[PDB]
């Protein structure tokens, strides 16, 4: 049992509710929250943009500090950092952003992070400003993803058409 409230069920790991991530990680305090991460971890806009707003730029800070002794993530990858206000830890994965000619196919790679975390609230990876497909990216995750995810999905008429049009 957790305290993830409001969720329709899509398999037996995958559940979603239309919610903004921002509120809902501030209620639940999960114990991971994903962000959709770029390879610099430069936090201007989506859900990123976001999220470490609600942090009053902590997230950045952290980050920066991040890449200057690691160096870019890779497309597909992420890393385990603080989760400030938000949660205890945020999982920053990198899904291709086909806005900047990504490839698509790693989008399976980036959920395969997922599977290191028993239970996670997180976005649909490549969504929004990545240019990706959502219906794809849901099927991706359902496909991919083991662990106990609950996607939160901002606009409510994307919210819709994913529930709608689910296999
Ligand atoms: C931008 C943002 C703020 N809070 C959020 N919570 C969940 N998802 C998000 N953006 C991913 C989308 O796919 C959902 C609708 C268009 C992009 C956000
Ligand atoms: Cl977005």
């Amino acid at each position: 049992v957790n305290s993830f409230s409001g969720y329709l069920k899509l398999t037996d790991n995958v559940y979603i509710k239309n919610a903004d991530i921002v509120e809902e990680a501030k209620k639940v305090k999960p114990t991971v929250v994903v962000n959709a991460a770029n390879v610099y971890l430069k936090h201007g806009g989506g859900v990123a943009g976001a999220l470490n707003k609600a942090t009053n730029n902590a997230m950045q800070v952290e980050s920066d500090d991040y890449i200057a002794t690691n160096g870019p993530l890779k497309v597909g990858g992420s890393c385990v950092l603080s989760g400030h206000n938000l949660a205890k830890h945020c999982l920053h994965v990198v899904g291709p952003n086909v806005n900047k000619g990504e490839d698509i196919q790693l989008l399976k790679s980036a959920y395969e992070n997922f599977n290191q975390h028993e239970v996670l609230l997180a976005p649909l990876l490549s969504a929004g400003i990545f240019g990706a497909d959502p219906i794809h990216s849901l099927r991706v995750c359902v496909d991919t993803v083991r662990t106990n995810v609950y996607l939160a999905v901002f606009d409510k008429n994307l919210y819709d058409k994913l529930v709608s049009s689910f296999l």
